């Protein structure tokens, strides 16, 4: 395998990003990315944040409380990604008007 | 779409990323191509050149010849996704080596 290969492993796909931009702007629980992201599936929302969190980019908050209460937040070290992200969304913007 | 899910579109796909990543060394048909991706099927690598195309990041290649021949090399606003995969291959080199 490559180091590409690998990377993406980690920040590739459709969704990681996605993801990842929503939690630039605040912590969520599932269920507001769930909200804000009709194309995924409730299934494969959390498989891929549990991918994020295994891979140390977000961490997930459970609250002590009831009814349960879990958010996740981009973690210290998640933040690092924050210049990638601004290159997509630089890209994105220049495809759209494409 | 938000802007980032509009670059996702494009390079989002499965192996698209990796694909371009092999273009980036020149032209090559799909028999090459199966050879550098040993793990996708010829179906799926069908689709997405297809999808490549159609997003102008490469560009084919057709040869009128006996036998005929097509090949498919990243196209000038392919290239500028190589700053973004400079970047990616940075953080992931820094990721996997911890």
């Amino acid at each position: 395998m490559s180091l590409v290969e690998a990377t993406l492993e980690v920040i590739g796909g459709k969704w990681k990003c996605v993801i990842l931009c929503h939690l630039t702007h605040g912590k969520k629980r599932t269920s507001e990315l769930k909200r804000l992201m009709p194309n995924i599936t409730q299934k494969m929302l959390t498989q891929q944040l549990r991918e994020l969190e295994a891979d140390g980019v977000i961490n997930r908050i459970v609250y002590n409380q009831v009814p349960p209460k879990v958010e996740y937040e981009l973690s210290e070290y998640g933040r690092s990604l924050e210049g990638i992200l601004d290159m997509l969304c630089a890209w994105g913007a220049n495809h759209i008007n494409r």
